[PDB]
Formats: structure tokens, sequence, C-alpha cells
């Protein structure tokens, strides 16, 4: 029982982009771009298609670099999320409903309005290393297990 999502992080060589979400799951939080991935499109299409909805950017490339699995007790479904970044975008970001964008320095992570897991596996996208996650949680405050590791192939 899982369901695929995508996560999109704009990594430049001094800053990193993020989106505070303003509605939903997780609200109140600083965000990569993403969200399900839809029947029709693929895994990567999904990815571009929900940053040009939340942030008005396209892409000329999408790299994949991690792939973390989220349970929640009670939840049936695992989320299967692929993570992404580029370095290249097209366009300026801008707010959209979901999202308010800005840019921060790769020494500025706002880890402590992220979710807890971004604490753990962000550092290692920003070391540009592939990864594969396994983060349990209690409701959206408490990790209540996980298993980290770097990969060759995600
Ligand atoms: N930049 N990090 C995220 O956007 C992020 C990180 N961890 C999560 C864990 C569970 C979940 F439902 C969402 C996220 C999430 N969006």
């Amino acid at each position: 029982a899982s369901r695929l999502y995508t996560l999109v992080l704009v990594l430049q060589p001094q800053r990193v982009l993020l989106g505070m979400k303003k509605r939903g799951f997780g609200a109140g939080r600083w965000n990569g771009f993403g969200g399900k991935v839809q029947e029709g499109e693929t895994i990567e299409d999904g990815a571009r298609r929900e940053l040009q909805e939340e942030s008005g950017l396209t892409v000329d490339a999408l790299h994949k670099v991690g792939q973390i699995v989220f349970e929640f007790v009670g939840e049936p479904e695992l989320m299967d999320v692929h993570v992404f970044c580029t370095d290249s975008i097209q366009g300026t970001p801008v707010e959209s409903d979901e999202m308010r964008p800005c840019w921060f320095q790769l020494d500025q992570i706002p880890f402590k309005d992220m979710w807890p897991d971004d604490s753990y596996w962000f550092p290692l996208l920003l070391q540009k290393k592939k990864f594969h996650g396994y983060f349990k949680f209690q409701g959206q405050d408490t990790i209540l297990d996980y298993t980290l590791r770097e990969v060759d192939t995600v």
C-alpha cells in the first residue's frame, strides 16, 4: 500500500529554494515543491507539473537524487516520495495559493520550521549524495523510527 509523491529542490551554488506551505497537510513549514503523482503522467512529469503549479518555474532538467518512504501511524498508504534536484531553472519563482517561495543561503536552512526528517536527509542532498530514507511518524512532529543510507542508484 503506497502512493507516489514528488519533491523538487532547486539547489544553486550558494542558495536553495523553498516554499512556505500555505494550506493543506504540513502547512506552516518550509517545503520543497511537489505533491501526488497523477494517473497518466510519469513521476518526473508530476514533479515538473507540481513545480510549475506551486512556483511558476519550469526546468530544463530534473535529476533523481533520492527516495524517501514515510509511514504515518494508522494511515494505510505509505508515502513513496521521489526527490529531485535541479540547478538551472527557467523563470523567477512566484507565490501560489499553496506556496510562498524564498531563497535560503546554504548555511541558513530553516530546519526548525521544516519537517523533522529534513534534519536527517537534507544535508545529504546539500552534499550532492544520493540517498534512500524511511521515516515512521506519529503525527507530524515525532519520528518513531527511521533508516537512512546513501545509494549509487536512486
Ligand atoms: N523539504 N522537505 C519536505 O518538503 C518534506 C520533508 N518531509 C516530509 C515528511 C512527510 C510529509 F508528509 C511531507 C514532507 C515534506 N514535504
